[PDB]
């Protein structure tokens, strides 16, 4: 007589991702999803089954702003890409990503580049479990 189950619990979040300048020429994979509860949609606070992880088809918006309904499982915050047939590009891009906790700001990341500033890095990866 001594009854628990200690083990994990999923917690809420809300994430926020802005692109802008030249976006759509760049093959990236949003997840933004919960692996238990639904998502809710930023546009107009539609919620969503689960899971759902987009792709570069799916890249087309500038920013977005994703929250959970109730507990997710399995989360993600990973900007990478992948060098998709020529682009060419010319005018830069702005990532702006900010991933926030059940009331509170805990990653805050932001990129641009244009060929021509020395920086040693040029990627994000992140994992909430």
């Amino acid at each position: 007589g001594d009854d628990d189950e200690p083990g994990g619990k999923g917690a809420m979040y809300e994430v926020t991702i802005e692109q802008s300048g030249d976006f759509r020429s760049f093959i990236k994979s949003v997840v933004v999803v919960a692996n238990g509860t639904q998502l809710k949609d930023g546009a107009t606070g539609e919620s969503l089954a689960s899971p759902v992880i987009l792709s570069d088809e799916e890249l087309a918006v500038e920013k977005v702003t994703l929250s959970t309904t109730g507990k997710a499982i399995e989360f993600a915050v990973s900007g990478g890409v992948v060098d998709g047939e020529d682009g060419v590009v010319n005018e830069p891009m702005q990532w702006v990503v900010t991933v926030y906790k059940n009331g509170k700001e805990i990653e805050k990341k932001s990129l641009v580049f244009r060929d021509g500033k020395e920086i040693s890095t040029d990627d994000l990866n992140l994992y909430y479990n």
